[PDB]
Formats: C-alpha cells, sequence, structure tokens
C-alpha cells in the first residue's frame, strides 16, 4: 500500500519466505538446534547490533531516521554482552566467532549508516521487528531445546524489558517509519534495501549451516 510499513511487509514476502526456507533457519523452526548453532546465532547477533546500534547512534537527530529512534526501547547490545558472558565465559570477547558473512552484514550496516544514512531505516526495521516479532517463538524454542541451567542467563536478547506490549510497539514503529519524509526514490531504496537486509540474513544462515555440518 501507500503507507511505507505496508510497503515493506508486501514487498519482502518473498524475501521473508526465503528467509524462512534456509535450511538453517527452518530446522531452527522445527528444533532442530544445537548449543554450538544457538552460540554462532548469538555471537552474530551480537556483531550486526553492534554496527546497527554504532549506526543508529551516528544518525539519531538525522530526519532520516530520528522519528524511529528509539534507545531505551529496542537498544540490544547489552542484552547480547549478558548471554554471550554466558554462552561464551567471562572471556566470551576473545573468543566468540567472526566469519564472512557476519562481517558482510556488517559491513553493509556501516556502508548505510555512513553513506547512506536514508536507508538505515531499512535495515533497522528488518532486524528489530524480525527480533521482536519471531523472538518470542525462538525463545521458547531454545529453552526446550537447549535445556540449560536455571542460571538465568543466556537468553536475555529475546526479551526487550523497555517493551510492555510488543503489538502496541509495532503499531508504534510503523506509525514512525510512516511519518518519515522521503521521495519515491529514497522509498523505493529502502524497500529495496529492506530485501536486501533479507538476504544477508538469508546467506547468513547459508553460511552458519555451511559451519555447523563439517
Ligand atoms: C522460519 C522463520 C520465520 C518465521 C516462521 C517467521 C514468521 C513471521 C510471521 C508469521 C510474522 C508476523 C506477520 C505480521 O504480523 O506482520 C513475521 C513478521 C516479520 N518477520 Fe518473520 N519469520 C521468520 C524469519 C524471519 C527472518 C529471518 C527475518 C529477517 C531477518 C524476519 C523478519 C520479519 C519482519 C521484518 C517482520 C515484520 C513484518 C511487517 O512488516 O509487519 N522473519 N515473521
Amino acid at each position: 500500500p501507500q503507507d511505507l510499513s505496508e510497503a515493506l511487509k508486501e514487498a519482502t514476502k518473498e524475501v521473508h519466505t526465503q528467509a524462512e526456507n534456509a535450511e538453517f533457519m527452518r530446522n531452527f523452526q522445527k528444533g532442530q538446534v544445537t548449543r554450538d548453532g544457538f552460540k554462532l546465532v548469538m555471537a552474530s547477533l551480537y556483531h550486526i547490533y553492534v554496527a546497527l546500534e554504532e549506526e543508529i547512534e551516528r544518525n539519531k537527530e538525522s530526519p532520516v531516521f530520528a522519528p524511529v529512534y528509539f534507545p531505551e526501547e529496542l537498544h540490544r547490545k547489552a542484552a547480547l554482552e549478558q548471554d554471550l558472558a554466558f554462552w561464551y565465559g567471562p572471556r566470551w570477547q576473545e573468543v566468540i566467532p567472526y566469519t564472512p558473512a557476519m562481517q558482510r552484514y556488517v559491513k553493509r550496516l556501516h556502508e548505510v549508516g555512513r553513506t547512506e544514512p536514508e536507508l538505515l531505516v531499512a535495515h533497522a526495521y528488518t532486524r528489530y521487528l524480525a527480533d521482536l516479532s519471531g523472538g518470542q517463538v525462538l525463545k521458547k524454542i531454545a529453552q526446550k531445546a537447549l535445556d540449560l541451567p536455571s542460571s538465568g542467563e543466556g537468553l536475555a536478547f529475546f526479551t526487550f524489558p523497555n517493551i510492555a506490549s510488543a503489538t502496541k510497539f509495532k503499531q508504534l514503529y510503523e506509525s514512525r517509519m510512516n511519518s518519515l519524509e522521503m521521495t519515491p526514490a529514497v522509498r523505493q531504496r529502502v524497500i529495496e534495501e529492506a530485501k536486501t537486509a533479507f538476504l544477508l540474513n538469508i546467506q547468513l544462515f547459508e553460511e552458519l549451516q555451511e559451519l555447523l555440518t563439517h
């Protein structure tokens, strides 16, 4: 539709299905997930969020992003640090992996926040609404499949403490996105960058699948 939030959903319908068919993702979707597979996903999320959040901070005051700037409600770096310390130990920062697919995703994030900030919204939208929408089912799948100790840590990433209602926050977020002022050219590029975002994820899964089954 005419609303960007609406245009984005319809346009990425295909890549979303593709992301779904991602072996690593479909397996996870079916419960087929191992500690090592999970650990790789968390390290992956950590590098992605460090880059994303780093770029969001860089453009927080820009009209092309300010409306969707939700630091308290959305930041994930801290939660992931808390999770990685659990999954990788006190020296997690020295052992977590940083694979080519992770780097490639990080690279496009920085390229966007630095040279194409008007498109950062596409990446924030893809990531945040992805993690906010399916986060619970995946977390749920995780604790049941991972059978982790009652340590009380490792899954903080999946809980957005500063968000009482995901559905309501989503409405607010979509409204903020639609409040953004952009020309048809930029809107087309943002739509296209959303797809690029899914593709980067899809290639990430593919890689983590090649790594896990080796
Ligand atoms: C097998 C895996 C997946 C399943 C079954 C799944 C399922 C869904 C479902 C049913 C929705 C709710 C639709 C809505 O109310 O808007 C949703 C929304 C969404 N998903 Fe996924 N998803 C999966 C993987 C992913 C991945 C890998 C990403 C991207 C990294 C992603 C990004 C999104 C986004 C951005 C939305 C927001 C849609 C909107 O604009 O309203 N999903 N997903």
